């Protein structure tokens, strides 16, 4: 039954660098204007399409390095932090000793169109969501110590090299002045360098279906969210849950031969299965922050997960009619 | 006879505390050099110390790097490896016309180091300075760092695509390259250096990313390289009172080994069980390079390390005879 999945992927691919050229013009302009300011002088780039079905909705991130940062964990949430400082161009945005996300974002929007993580620009069909992020080159927070468990797949050496890279903090409510950990750069680097073999997907002998499986999962969730957009059951699910579950599946299946392209049908099915399991048991560990449960009852209620479970099982039993 | 090979490797493994002493000197030198405007951005390539000889644990090798932004290279004759350094300036005090003088820069480098050393002893281009700590030796090399694109002479080198992948080769070529002062057969030229890339490929050396991180994936690449280098070191020692082997170096061994890695890209061609054959096939390849007088620089394909203009055929024939004898008699020089 994988032929239908292949048809779906063909249609998704036929739907580019033009629109991105327009977006690039606008983003370079905005970054120059921001760089003229004392507080955002170090602003910089770390295009991405959050929804695979929306080729004209872009997502970019403006970073800003914060040297010698001091993090205060909010409420043992493992993912949300106050940003204190350990000579400070962000002093304009302090509320006591904490960097205020409110003031910083207010000024950021000022320099920058439409309304945490911060601005939606139009450039008649193209939309661009811009998120502000602090960059830190300090070691990763202690809540990540047991995350990114790629040692049996991409290797312990790669894990060390990745953990030597910066981490990011985006403004997000937990209490209004908290910042949330972001590792989207690591997710991207893994997705584009995803095999146990370094030449994975560089030759016919070593073609795998990891990326295709992820795209099919994201498209399944997007189609289901669209179809039931009039109900509220699926409003809290996002491609972040899909990507986290996909990375967990990659950890469970670390060999390239478990992702042979010929087995797309099974591989995708496996992905679906794991996601469904996560829904039923209400457990989806953040891939980088293992004590953060994205499927906690404090975040998504039981009924929403049961509804998504039923809809997905229906789709799989009927060869995914929502793909059409 | 692979058991003897593994015995040799065991003995080579069995103090490197010594580095401590090395570090103590190195840091201090770097402190002093950083007070000068010309050497303001000096640092360690980074690992403070390396060893060019597997059998000289007290003989260390250090590279001090210094970034030259907006560098302009001009290739000497068509050497493909040697260049004059010009600029597109804290180094303007060493400028002879429009070209950076290796002689003046080196003179100042060693002057500063000598004055700092006096507060260790100094021995009199590339290993700019040799310091003897206590009774421990440290060869220090000055290198310019350029973060611009690699020179055009390297465009078809580093052919690791079928071994370490094309993505890895692109990432490696995005790293800086280095220029070490070195005279050419002309005394104000600089020679390309990629020893950082060499270290990276040796310590991340398999097609599989988990090569040598578990029992199922142990390969014998590093052991074959160690055995080749020990073979050369022992042969150069045994015949050091003749000049026949003075021009051969661990660089030749390493270059030939990397070529063999390109020829045998699969981890299953380096299974630890097959150490004996793998090493043999390394020796053979090196031998081939000696007979045909051809050993392309792994990063600069048109620079022939075994050219008749660099090493004459008498030396290559002597080394071939010695190596073939050793291989036919189960390597008694290892003892
Ligand atoms: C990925 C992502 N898909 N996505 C999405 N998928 C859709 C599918 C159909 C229709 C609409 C859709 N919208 C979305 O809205 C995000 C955002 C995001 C995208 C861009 C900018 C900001 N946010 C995000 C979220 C919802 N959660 N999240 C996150 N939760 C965390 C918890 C702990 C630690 C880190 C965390 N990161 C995150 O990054
Ligand atoms: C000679 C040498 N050419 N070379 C080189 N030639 C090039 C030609 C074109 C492009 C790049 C090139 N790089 C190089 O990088 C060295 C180094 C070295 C190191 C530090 C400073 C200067 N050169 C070295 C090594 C790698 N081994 N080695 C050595 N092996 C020994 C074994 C036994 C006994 C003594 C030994 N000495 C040694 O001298
Ligand atoms: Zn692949
Ligand atoms: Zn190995």
């Amino acid at each position: 039954g994988a032929s239908k999945l292949r048809a779906v992927l063909e249609k998704l691919k036929l739907s580019i660098s033009t629109a991105a050229g327009m977006v690039k013009g606008v983003v370079d302009h905005l970054l120059l204007r921001l760089k003229c300011d004392s507080a955002f002088r170090g602003v910089g780039l770390l295009y991405e399409h959050v929804k695979i079905s929306a080729p004209n909705e872009f997502d970019v991130m403006f970073k800003l390095e914060v040297p010698r940062i001091q993090l205060e964990e909010y409420s043992n949430t493992r993912a949300y932090y106050f940003v204190k400082f350990k000579e400070n161009p962000l002093s304009q945005f302090l509320e006591g000793e904490i960097l205020s996300a409110s003031k910083m974002l207010s000024k950021f929007r000022k320099i920058i169109m439409k309304r945490g993580s911060a601005v939606t620009l139009l450039i008649e069909k193209i939309s661009v969501d811009i998120t502000l992020a602090l960059e830190s080159k300090s070691s990763w927070p202690a809540s990540t110590q047991e995350g990114l468990r790629i040692q049996n797949w991409l290797s312990a050496k790669v894990r060390k090299q990745l953990r030597l890279k910066p981490f990011y903090l985006v403004p997000k409510h937990a209490q209004e002045e908290t910042w949330r950990l972001s590792f989207s750069h690591i997710e991207k680097e893994i997705l584009n360098n995803h095999g146990k073999s370094k030449t994975c997907c560089e030759n016919k002998e070593e073609k795998c279906c990891r990326k295709d499986c992820l795209k099919l999962m994201k498209y399944l969730l997007e189609q289901l969210k669209e179809r039931f957009k009039d109900k509220k059951h699926l409003d809290k699910f996002s491609s972040y849950h899909v990507k986290t579950a996909f990375f967990h599946v990659c950890t469970q299946n670390p060999q390239d031969s478990q992702w042979d392209r010929k087995d797309l049908g099974l591989c995708f099915d496996n992905c679906v299965t794991y996601f469904l399991q996560c829904l039923r048991t209400e457990k989806l560990e953040n891939y980088f922050i293992p004590e953060f449960n994205l499927f906690s009852s404090n975040l998504i209620d039981k009924r929403s997960k049961e509804f998504l479970t039923k809809q997905i099982e229906y789709e799989r039993n009927n060869e995914f009619p929502v793909f059409d």
